[PDB]
């Protein structure tokens, strides 16, 4: 039942025996919107904001980056857009922040830390989010939460600015959703804590692999030690979806994995609710999930969770993809 | 019934209802053993072998290894002396490796990756210590492993020199165990699958904690973010520790963690086999022990993994510490 793009477009991501789930954008850019709803994105589960901060002299206002997102969100349509919080550390060169010179930037002083010690900046944009939210459907997600404490933080100073904009009558989504990254481990292994205190979750699977096996995923020397099919991240994957679901809220997945047909299958039986990819990914995504039944992918995620090395989980991948 | 550090020095690490761990002392060259001993060490559960390749300009030989490999075995008399391989970076200066240069060492080319992909370092190494085997009690430990096909891959290098040894006519211990060590998150979360292929675990929570928070543990800008008894390190401890004790290993720990009061009566509670740590921490640790029920204990391990947040967990141990 393999369909051309035309076609695909405004058809659902639905399985033969009715299991629908949502296929969303990434993007890092206004810019990506067009080529998100050309491909018949559902959403963008992914905004990336660092375009903002980048190649410039000093910090993007608040009016500067709410005309940015109103754009996103306006064009959306209705269309639930996750905007990622600053997420951004000493390896970018940002002449305007004076960051501090690190062994390990992956593992220091970056995303969710930086604002949390920089609440100049993290008010400047949530205040714009919070406003933008006024004209469409948005959401909020924290990058590199490693604990439900930070997530804490993080909403103490969201109510604040959400106070300000009251006193200054200024609208925005009252009932905004807030969640998290998922891609420190610590993270994963207390999604049910989480859980409790986030609206929803989004799965980072390119942070999430490195840190879950040590293994830089820029660093040439040890790319054959990163490895997105080993068990321990599907059953972190695993942990998040179920986590989110006995809680009664949604896991999304943005990283490059959503976007990976090897692993549709195996994300579709976990039980994953949105999968946020490059808008070209998505046809490609939806002709399979259109192409298996529920039940099917259920019996192969078990049969994936049941394996002790990513290299069968990937040789199987191979067949069930050559099979459709 | 606390104890001074005469009489304890031949008491087991036994609690009032005849529950016994073991208490093993960490070192770092051959000279440490004395202080171990004097502080009634029951083995070496960590020997780290980096002094054998600092500060100079060529690789430690065989005989120089075996050497001091043997001294630290043949002076514990029979007691197990557990020797960690090869456990360095790029962060060192070692002359005569050239290594590359890295934006985030930790995840990078180091230790049983430098070992795997320098056969002849790694080899050398594993002579020498199957040497030593011949003259006391020795366990081989493989640092930073992050899947079951590292540890296969490594055991085939041990088998390929113990082949070597055999047609040499060399003594060795046919039985030797060899186990790896926990700190890479997927180790823990996988340690289902690696405790059927290891004799033992021992875990690292220094580097644990540093990689399953993503904090680097020497970056003093996010040092508050490196938290031991974050939850999840908590549960990690304990996945390991059931792992192994499913398949019917020994799970050990020679991070900090072990010897740390506060940890004391969680590690115990969980069922943890032995604790290895800096000699003079070992009366301590032995005194907390011996006046803690067992039962007293795994209640208070299971009233810490039902908490949500570090700063509890302290306060709870600090109190029960107070309370002996
Ligand atoms: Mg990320
Ligand atoms: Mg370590």
């Amino acid at each position: 039942h393999m369909e051309g793009l035309k076609q695909l477009k405004d058809l659902p991501a639905e399985t033969p025996d009715g299991k629908k789930v949502m296929l969303a954008a990434n993007i890092g850019t206004p810019k990506d919107v067009a080529s998100a709803l050309a491909n018949g994105a559902e959403g963008v589960g992914l905004f990336r904001t660092e375009f903002l901060y980048m190649d410039r002299n000093s910090l993007p206002s608040e009016e500067e980056q709410f005309e940015a997102y109103k754009e996103v969100v306006e064009k959306m349509g209705g269309r639930p857009v996750t905007i990622r919080t600053l997420d951004i550390g000493g390896d970018k060169e940002l002449p305007y922040l004076d960051m501090p010179k690190e062994m390990n930037p992956f593992l220091g002083y970056r995303a969710i830390r930086l604002c949390l010690d920089r609440p100049d900046i993290f008010k400047t944009q949530l205040r714009a989010i919070l406003r933008a939210s006024a004209y469409g459907n948005v959401q909020i997600m924290y990058p590199m939460i490693s604990s439900v404490e930070e997530v804490r933080k993080a909403n103490s100073i969201l109510e604040e600015v959400k106070a300000e904009l009251d006193r200054e009558g200024v609208k925005y989504d009252k009932e905004i959703k807030v969640g998290i990254m998922v891609e420190i481990p610590s993270a994963a292994v207390t999604a049910d804590i989480l859980a409790k205190e986030v609206d929803f979750f989004s799965i980072g699977t390119n942070d999430l692999t490195q840190y879950t096996l040590a293994v830089d995923r820029m660093n040439e020397h040890v790319k054959e030690y990163y490895q997105p099919f080993h068990p321990a991240i599907l059953r972190l994957v695993k942990m998040v979806i179920d986590a989110a679901h006995k809680e009664g809220k949604f896991a999304a997945m943005c990283g490059e994995m959503a976007g990976d047909p090897l692993a549709a299958v195996i994300l579709l039986g976990l039980g994953l609710d949105e999968f946020s990819m490059s808008a070209t990914s998505i046809p490609e995504i939806k002709n399979i999930i259109r192409n298996v039944e529920y039940e099917k992918a259920k019996e192969i995620a078990e049969k994936a969770l049941n394996m002790s090395e990513a290299r069968e989980i990937e040789k199987m991948m191979k067949d069930v993809i050559k099979d459709i």
